[PDB]
């Protein structure tokens, strides 16, 4: 029906319109397909900045420094945002991406646990350095759109190596959208500790027939943007290709 070229330009202006520069790579079983109006972003490193949640909430879960009811309550101090001065569990706090509560969790699992758990599950360069509360915004850790879809393929299909339950306590954290029997599975991040900035939307599409499609958006954020464009990128993108 629609051609490649037609794809490519039509995901093209997606980022074009949104004026910034980005890719969004696809996997369709084992080919990987990169769209965007960057392409050569696919394989250079950033830091993860919030998408790294799913990988903190993996370890949590399954060394026991937290469970998936357990309510992380608000200190009281000030944070970024009045929606997390409050008590939320760790997927509210996924949804709501509340970075204390998993600063909190990655204290619980401590530096070397840590360090050995990333480098156990290959996520990235595998480096944590020696701030276990902040490696994942402002590095060492960094990691490429190419192994972010490919974390991101091994997490749906449950081939991470945690037990099958704390794969799925987390894959169930992370549901923010339904379309037409399509559910998106995904986790964003934005990295505003580093220059340039960065944007990510990491995740899967579940199509009604239980096919599954992962993807990871990748792009530069610019002071003065809607996060929400990266959410918006995506779906347009998708649709476009016609996976929702």
């Amino acid at each position: 029906h629609i051609s490649s070229q037609q794809h490519e330009k039509a995901i093209k202006s997606y980022f074009d319109e949104a004026q910034t520069q980005g890719v969004i790579i696809i996997k369709e079983g084992k080919n990987l397909s990169t769209y965007g109006n960057a392409l050569a972003r696919a394989n250079k490193e950033y830091v993860p900045a919030s998408t790294f949640k799913m990988l903190n909430a993996l370890i949590g879960l399954e060394n026991h420094k937290a469970t998936t009811n357990e309510i992380f309550k608000w200190d009281g101090k000030k944070r970024t945002y009045p929606m997390w001065e409050k008590d939320m569990t760790l997927g509210e706090a996924m949804a709501l991406s509340a970075v204390p509560v998993y600063q909190e969790l990655a204290r619980r699992t401590g530096l070397e646990l840590m360090q050995k758990e990333v480098k156990r599950v290959n996520f990235g360069n595998t480096n944590i350095g020696t701030q276990v509360d902040n490696f994942w915004l402002v590095g060492p850790l960094k990691i490429t759109p190419v192994q972010e879809v490919n974390f991101a393929d091994d997490l749906a299909h449950n081939r991470l190596p945690f037990k099958l339950e704390t794969q799925e306590e987390v894959k169930k954290m992370l549901l923010i959208k339904e379309v037409n029997g399509s559910k998106i599975y995904a986790k964003s991040g934005w990295g505003m500790g580093v220059t340039p900035q960065v944007g990510w939307l990491t995740g899967w599409v579940e199509q009604a027939n239980g096919k599954k499609i992962p993807f990871s958006l990748n792009l530069e954020m610019k002071e003065g943007m809607s996060g929400s464009i990266r959410n918006e990128i995506t779906y347009k993108s998708l649709e476009n290709l016609g996976i929702i």
